[PDB]
């Protein structure tokens, strides 16, 4: 019934994009993934309906992937690199950009709970990728797209529930999120217009 | 000091319209570079002199810096990914325009990077940190009343006038609000505590 029927997946070969990719192909969604190398993307595993080869550093693969979407979800990260970077933050300005051109206006993009943290708090090892969430939040935030914050604690490797909280605006009651429950929540961001312009920390307890 | 008028460089940045309000809400009487007059709020606190123009052309910087009591620098170029000399040439042609008018003060804003390791720059921020270093550089040999304002995290936070200043090293948040970034570098204008010296301004936003 397709208000929400293209979608871009941003980092879909990764963690959480490789369980939001299967679940939204299961949804019906027609999906286009950025990729850097395709033989990251499971040979049996789902296919999305496109695949542009490219880097989200490139504005013109990004453009590309955004091209005739309805909405975009970014899942991008540097997988267990603790080293300084802007990946991600220039990867949204690039997708803003591209939005913006494009017409749409729905992002739905992940950072970190640590966001939401006293600052001086973070632990050292991980303020280098914190810092680039937090240049990215501030691209995303000064947009003035319809732009959803998920900033989830540790994501883990439980089972998808579909029964997390989400809290907004702050820390949640759990400081875990599975994999495949985060996955399920970026899709539920598409449906729904009750999060844009919110924090949304998704937390649970698998028992 | 008795600074009433001021030029600012790069007043339309982020920091810049904030700080260029502020001076004009002060009572300042400012003066801007700008390439595009239209960049500028049509609207609110204006700016007493324009010159339309850019900090490349040692005549245009002349003609900013001439008749000013004190310099705000603001300049920017982290669009770029690779070696660049913008902000360094600018501060080259700000340097020797302050010189040919008797003008002593400047304050200038770079980055809190050049307070950490040089292995905490991120790689495709290595090109503009690299400049921020010139340009620290070029206004360290200057000779003149120099406060080297080096900001970490610049936020969108409401003005507070109450954030803490560390002088020659890192403070103890790691943010600063756009605006409590321009009501320091305005602040900086009104003593002579942080000549020579670096600053890092930094707020926690509750
Ligand atoms: N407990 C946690 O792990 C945790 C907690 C809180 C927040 N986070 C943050 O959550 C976000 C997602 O975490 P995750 O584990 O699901 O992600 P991940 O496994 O690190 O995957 C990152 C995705 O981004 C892609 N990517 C990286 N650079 C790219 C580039 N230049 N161009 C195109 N794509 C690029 C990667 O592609 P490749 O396959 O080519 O590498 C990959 O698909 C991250 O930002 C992470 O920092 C994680
Ligand atoms: N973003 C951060 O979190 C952060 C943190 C620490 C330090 N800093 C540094 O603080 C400084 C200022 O902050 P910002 O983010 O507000 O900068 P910004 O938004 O990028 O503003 C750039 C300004 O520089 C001027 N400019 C650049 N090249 C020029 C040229 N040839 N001639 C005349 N003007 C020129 C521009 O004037 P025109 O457009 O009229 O040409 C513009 O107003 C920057 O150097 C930045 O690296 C930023
Ligand atoms: C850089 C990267 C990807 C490396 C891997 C680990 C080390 C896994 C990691 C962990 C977090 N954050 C958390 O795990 C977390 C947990 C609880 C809270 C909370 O209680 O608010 C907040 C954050 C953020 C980034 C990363």
């Amino acid at each position: 019934h397709m208000a929400v029927k293209k979608i871009a997946i941003f980092g879909a070969t990764g963690q959480t994009g490789l369980t939001t990719l299967a679940q939204a192909v299961q949804a019906g969604y027609e999906v286009t993934v950025l990729v850097r190398d395709s033989s990251r993307l499971p040979s049996e595993g789902p296919r999305p309906a496109h695949v542009v080869v490219g880097d989200v550093l490139q504005a013109a693969d990004v453009d590309k992937t955004v091209a005739g979407q309805d909405a975009v979800i970014v899942l991008l990260g540097t997988r267990n690199d603790l080293s300084p970077t802007t990946v991600m933050s220039e990867g949204a300005r690039n997708i803003v950009a591209a939005m913006k051109a494009h017409g749409v206006d729905k992002v739905v993009a992940c950072t970190s709970a640590f966001l939401l943290w006293d600052p001086t708090k973070v632990p050292p090892r991980l303020q280098a990728v914190t810092d680039d969430h937090i240049r990215m939040h501030k691209v995303l935030r000064e947009s003035g797209l319809k732009y959803v914050a998920v900033m989830p604690p540790h994501i883990g490797d439980q089972p998808l529930t579909g029964a997390y909280t989400v809290t907004l605006d702050g820390r949640g009651p759990s400081r875990v999120i599975s994999k495949h429950d985060l996955g399920h929540f970026m899709l539920r961001c598409l449906t729904t217009d009750e999060y844009d312009g919110h924090s949304t920390y998704p937390s649970h307890q698998y028992q």
